[PDB]
């Protein structure tokens, strides 16, 4: 695939479609197909724990681009956690090798920079 743009997108979706659903078949395949096996592995052993933690989050907008040769996926999301929903911006930063992806970096931000943003 030179369509790693498509594959990333597809990539991060399916990993939240993990935290949820771990046995997911079409997340988990696709992920195999696309990303290393080492990834699919490593993710569904803490998707879990975060159920297990009952993280309910809910995707709200992904927008995903290239930066160099490493595609980056900047998803919204608003986790409603503690009682409390609250925006939390994931960007999972696939690194590519040639046709696949070997290394995945999900940054977890979400802070008060802006100007009295309207939440829902």
């Amino acid at each position: 695939m030179q369509d790693i743009v498509e594959a990333a997108k597809q990539a991060a979706i399916a990993i939240f479609q993990l935290w949820k659903n771990p046995t997911d078949p079409e997340a988990q395949e696709l992920l195999n197909k696309i990303l290393s096996p080492d990834v699919l592995d490593q993710v569904r052993e803490h998707a879990r724990e975060l159920q297990k933690q009952g993280i309910h989050f809910e995707v709200k907008r992904v927008e995903v681009t290239t930066d160099g040769n490493t595609v980056n996926v900047t998803v919204e999301l608003e986790e409603t956690t503690g009682g409390t929903t609250t925006n939390t911006t994931y960007e999972l930063r696939f690194e590519v090798d040639g046709d696949t992806i070997r290394r995945v970096t999900v940054t977890q931000n979400g802070g008060s920079l802006e100007h009295h943003h309207h939440h829902h």
